[PDB]
């Protein structure tokens, strides 16, 4: 999809002039470089996921150019809504960078100003659905789909906010079931569930069965997705500091279902401190629990999990819209 | 009204409980605490409006419990709407306390979380709207309506934030062009026609000619309400700050239009700084120039004409439900 990611990016120009249009303008000409500043330089998954999914599901002879346009529309939609959550909780975590740039908050004169920027972009999801779908069928469903995503993944950041508090490590808030409810609402909610489900909702697949369906194979992708970023975070080939940031990480997790007595010493000692040789000495208690070997063996056991899933929970829906996920993401 | 007031209050536990009904639980308690801090202890005159706005509006035999129970949840949609703003406003401008007690990101633990729990009361009042509204009628169009306050809004605190940058006394910005449009959309539209245009959809009341003749007067009176608030800063009977935080306050818009090129300097000396012999310098000047007397004059004519654009703009709903705002704003 490099060619269908041009063709998505290429629409955002069209998107902000339709959201930029007397002593408002110098209001406007800031939400236009809040636009550009955050709404650009990510990867696009998301909103691409609209798009895709939207042509798989959709009538050949359905397609028209208005049609198209509706569906690279959501899209962006789902872009400026992790624009939002993004910008916010760089703020929250006083996050230096994202996306290899300075984080807007950051920036020489905007600060703590980026609260209200964030609070725009995600207005302007609910100004782009009415211009562009407000006389469509599935017009209040979109509206309530994008609503509920926001909440879903607000009461995932609480939990996560309570659970890992920076400067207070607390290891005895890292269980699993809470680690799965984190990832559940904070991430799997709005990355996986809610492009595809647009993308049916804009089809004319409103049906509560068929959604919940879905819902049940995406929201355990977005699972393994999740854990497989907690894993690359130490492991991949580039650096990473869930463990300098006392993360609810899948590792730390697992690393806490295995250890004795003195492991769990070792951890609570060494987690959630800046200190380059103590971050370096968890990762080495990691290694000798053998926690790539379970992540492998998760891998697996993960992926076989999603394709019964999927031969259970597609229809009748087409495989390939899943399998297209499964397939980036694994 | 101080009798609809302990009704209206007294109704907050049922809205707290249908919001905070596994490991999610923790989460929903922050939420609750959220909702007991930051939606009570103020006067609750935005959403009481909902609620007798809608009495006055109705057939009275339409108003059986439900409905009335409806118009309370719809004016504590509009204070949850209130809340979510001055949450994320005291974090901005950096403010100590609010309604007389600490601001809720001030309060040890909260901090910049505080942004969070501010989208987290946003997304409460549309989960109120789909509990208690989704079979109606005029559902989408109550969604539309608070979706649009909060993006005027916005974007007036942006108008807001470049016009008054903290920390940069800049006179030039300082038109009455500028304050009457910061005034309509970061305060009017929510206080004032929100509340009202609400009840009216709820009473079935959908028409775009009747809303705009309603906004005609209800931003009008919104911008009487903020210049007389910005009058009594530093001229009521209690202390107020808008000078030594370089608000655009009508005082100072008044002043400039007044000044001579010496005074001018005398402001722009003594203009949005903390030391209290020039803040005392200011009001000094402002006294010279005959303010209060101009406010006075302002008041009268300000008077005469809501009482006219009641005349000409109230039918065919009836005047009492602008009058009452009439006479608690004057
Ligand atoms: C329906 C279909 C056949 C779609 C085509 C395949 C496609 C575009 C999949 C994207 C999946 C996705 C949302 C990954 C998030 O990863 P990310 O690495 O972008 O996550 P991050 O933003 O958190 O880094
Ligand atoms: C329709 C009708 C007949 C209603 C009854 C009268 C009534 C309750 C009017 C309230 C008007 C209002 C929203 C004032 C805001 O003032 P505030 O002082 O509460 O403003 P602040 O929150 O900014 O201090």
């Amino acid at each position: 999809y490099a060619q269908e990611k041009q063709d998505f990016v290429q629409h955002f120009s069209q998107i902000v002039r339709v959201l930029t249009e007397p002593e408002i303008g110098d209001a406007i000409a800031r939400l236009k470089e809040v636009l550009e500043y955050n709404a650009i330089g990510g990867k696009y998954n998301r909103g691409l996921t609209v798009v895709v999914a939207f042509r798989e599901l959709v009538e050949p002879r359905k397609q028209d150019a208005d049609s198209l346009q509706r569906a690279w529309t959501v899209g962006w939609c789902v872009e400026l809504l992790q624009a939002f959550f993004l910008v916010a909780d760089d703020i929250m975590d006083s996050s230096l960078t994202r996306r290899g740039q300075i984080c807007w908050y950051q920036k020489p004169g905007v600060g703590l100003d980026a609260i209200n920027d964030a609070n725009l972009l995600e207005a302007c999801i609910y100004r782009l659905l009415k211009l562009y779908c407000r006389e469509q069928p599935y017009y209040l469903n979109l509206i309530e789909l994008f609503l509920q995503s926001s909440y879903q993944t607000e009461i995932g950041q609480t939990l996560d906010l309570l659970t890992a508090p920076q400067g207070n490590v607390d290891l005895v808030r890292f269980t699993e079931k809470r680690y799965k409810s984190i990832v559940k609402y904070k991430t799997a909610f709005y990355s996986f569930y809610l492009p595809i489900a647009a993308a049916m909702y804009m089809a004319g697949i409103d049906g509560e069965k068929e959604h919940a369906n879905a819902k049940k194979i995406l929201l355990e992708m977005g699972e393994f997705f999740q854990i497989q970023d907690d894993y690359l975070d130490l492991f991949g080939d580039p650096i990473g500091t869930d463990i300098q940031d006392n993360k609810c990480s899948w590792l730390v997790v697992q690393c806490l279902q295995r250890a004795t007595p003195e492991q769990y010493q070792i951890l609570k000692e060494n987690y959630g401190q800046k200190e380059a040789e103590k971050v370096a000495r968890v990762k080495a208690l990691y290694e000798e629990l053998d926690l790539p070997a379970v992540f492998l063996q998760y891998e697996e056991d993960s992926y076989s999990h999603i394709m019964a899933l999927i031969e259970q929970y597609a229809a009748p829906l087409p495989p390939a819209v899943f399998l297209g996920l499964a397939r980036k993401i694994y």
